[PDB]
């Protein structure tokens, strides 16, 4: 069962609208997901919806976003072919896997910090980052995937949650991100979450009054970044950029300081890649207009994949 280059294999998620298969490109032979989407059924609200995440998709750029590939379309169905996190979540994976060393919880922070702040840079975050919106791939690194989307087309209030969404307002930004962002980090550094209990009641109280301990092998930098972090008063929390300043976020980085993303000049030469879609049947013409044009079509889709993995 096919569509386009793509051979279809197992469902990996339905939602209401959406549903993910994961698939091969037969082309370059690369894993993918496919997001089938119906589009029969949409009233005009879901449809402008529905095609405002695509153009975010679209625009989104980053090691540590997942990639859109191409957009097959008909008058009934899209088809989003993205790239494919076959490592879960990162709430899972400490949940299955336990505390993390500094060093491998700083690489996976630094991917996650600089997708964050990168988004930012690119649309308007209108909710949260929710749990299933962290993933890893193959090798461990971060893919954060429909930050800040309604969940129409995905496929009480949790334990990584600002303390103020439990006093009911509205996701206000980078900020309400550095919350949840700290209790990543301390998870990912301690293996547990750092609020919790029983029910909602215990949750809730722990939460606002916002005491925890940390475990005595956390560093001290580690302990000083949270301080920044988990904290109360949301307008006393670092921005994403006085983040990436943080002393524990630089360990090792001495020299290569991070810094808010910016996007390569995009690479439509790879001669490489060139001479093996010309092997394949592609004009360089072809090729050459597919990308500057960002057509996401089966040619500009081929030497994406081409690129990786």
């Amino acid at each position: 069962p096919h569509i386009g280059n793509y051979r279809l294999q197992k469902t990996i998620g339905k939602g209401n609208f959406a549903k993910v298969k994961l698939a091969r490109h037969v082309l370059t032979g690369r894993e993918v997901a496919v997001k089938i989407i119906d589009k029969t059924q949409l009233n005009p609200t879901s449809l402008q919806k529905l095609f405002r995440e695509v153009r975010i998709m679209k625009i989104l750029n980053h090691p540590n976003i997942v990639k859109l590939f191409e957009v097959i379309e008909t008058e009934k169905t899209l088809y989003l072919v993205m790239e494919y996190a076959s490592g879960g979540e990162v709430f899972d994976y400490l949940v299955a896997h336990g505390r993390m060393k500094e060093k491998e919880a700083r690489a996976k922070f630094r991917q996650i910090v600089s997708a964050v702040q990168y988004c930012h840079q690119k649309y308007i975050v209108h909710r949260d980052l929710k749990a299933e919106n962290l993933l890893l791939d193959g090798d461990m690194n971060i893919k954060i995937a429909d930050f800040g989307f309604s969940n129409e087309f995905t496929v009480g209030s949790p334990p990584y949650a600002a303390p103020e969404l439990f006093q009911g307002k509205k996701y206000d930004g980078p900020e309400v991100d550095v919350w949840s962002l700290g209790v990543i980090l301390y998870t990912l550094v301690s293996g547990s979450l750092p609020f919790d209990g029983q029910n909602l009641k215990e949750l809730r109280e722990r939460v606002l009054r916002g005491k925890y301990r940390i475990p005595f092998y956390m560093s001290t930098d580690c302990e000083n970044l949270l301080k920044k972090l988990l904290v109360l008063n949301p307008i006393k929390r670092g921005s994403l950029e006085q983040i990436m300043k943080d002393r524990w976020m630089n360990v090792g980085h001495e020299e290569e300081e991070l810094k808010p993303y910016t996007e390569p000049d995009p690479d439509f030469n790879d001669t490489k890649r060139i001479d093996i879609m010309v092997t394949m049947g592609f004009a360089r013409d072809e090729i050459n207009d597919a990308l500057i044009n960002q057509k996401y079509d089966e040619v500009m889709a081929t030497y994406i994949l081409l690129g990786r993995k």
